[PDB]
């Protein structure tokens, strides 16, 4: 009832910043999430006993893969927390409620393989979900966890508010399919420039929340250089494993997933920052000015990758 979550002074201060790293102590990650819901949504958005039971079932349904794990879930939720706190008045009570949960749930039961590998392996999930294969599975896993006894954190919502929050979370999670990002951003770019962009148009909010989701999902490129560099090692540990599995099926993997092309990583990051990250945070800064630190940090890390190529590190 009268039970605030607080963090040590360094975390209390640094959690408000976009570049915050949630640290290596796994047991504090749920406290960090609850702290962010309480400050973002209020201490009355969720029954605490249900929230905690939901957090812990979500954690149990993330796998011990090198990158798409529980640490990624909480990292992506913290970046969303940063966006919501810096754009307070632009978002509804339901969006605040829905989006932090969407972020925590957005990679539920990830196996460390691309939609691509599922489809070439002919995994059952590829027959059930022809596109956004894992992303439809992640939403499906969220609904399952919500339907466990004592886990419905949305129990107090109306029949209609419930359906609205589940629809926000579905679109939010689907948008983390980076194949849907390129089209989504180009459309947001055009609408912002021509002046058509209107935040009262529900299908416009959808695109903007979609871009936020991509921004939070890629936020590894917006961290302090040593965090950015070390997260890159984890990201390639998955991709190269998937490459290995591609070769087991008789398929040359793309360079991104070929451990034989280690040497080319720095150049691969350049391409990725220029084709994906920089455009993402550019369009997001334009639409939501207070997100500029993500763009600024992304540019700094690109510049650190340029230095890696030039032998300067
Ligand atoms: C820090 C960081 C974050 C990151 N996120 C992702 C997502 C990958 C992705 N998924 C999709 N889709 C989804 C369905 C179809 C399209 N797309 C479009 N992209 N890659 N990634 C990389 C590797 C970048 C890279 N590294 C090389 N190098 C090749 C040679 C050495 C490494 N390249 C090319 N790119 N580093
Ligand atoms: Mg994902
Ligand atoms: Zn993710």
């Amino acid at each position: 009832g009268l039970m605030q979550f607080t963090l040590p002074v360094r975390l209390c201060k640094e959690i408000e910043l976009f570049h915050f790293d949630i640290g290596p102590f796994e047991n504090m990650w749920p406290g960090i999430f609850v702290y962010m819901v309480h400050r973002s949504c209020g201490t009355s958005c969720f029954e605490l006993e249900k929230l905690c039971r939901f957090i812990m079932s979500v954690k149990k349904n993330y796998r011990r893969v090198p990158y798409h794990n529980w640490k990624h879930a909480v990292t992506v939720a913290h970046c969303m927390y940063a966006i919501l706190q810096n754009n307070h008045t632009l978002f509804t009570d339901l969006e605040r409620k829905g989006l932090l949960i969407a972020c925590l749930c957005h990679d539920l039961d990830h196996r460390g393989f691309s939609n691509s590998y599922l489809q070439k392996f002919d995994h059952p999930l590829a027959a059930l979900y022809s596109t956004s294969t894992m992303e439809q599975h992640h939403f499906s896993q969220t609904v399952s966890i919500l339907q466990l006894e004592g886990h419905n954190i949305f129990s107090t919502l109306s029949s209609s508010e419930y359906e609205q929050v589940l629809e926000i979370i579905r679109k939010a999670i689907i948008a983390t399919d980076l194949a849907l990002y390129f089209g989504n951003r180009k459309q947001l770019e055009e609408m912002y420039q021509t002046g058509s962009l209107n935040l009262n148009n529900q299908s416009h909010r959808d695109r903007v929340i979609g871009l936020m989701m991509t921004a939070c999902d890629l936020c590894s490129v917006t961290k302090l250089w040593p965090v950015t560099k070390l997260t890159a090692n984890d990201i390639y540990a998955e991709f190269w494993a998937e490459g290995d599995e591609m070769k087991k099926l008789g398929i040359q993997p793309i360079p991104m997933m070929d451990r034989d092309k280690k040497d080319e990583v720095p150049q691969g990051q350049l391409g990725f920052y220029n084709a994906v990250a920089i455009p993402c945070y550019t369009t997001l800064t334009q639409i939501l000015p207070p997100t500029e630190p993500l763009l600024k940090a992304c540019r700094d890390n690109l510049s650190q990758w340029e230095k890696v190529i030039r032998g300067e590190e």
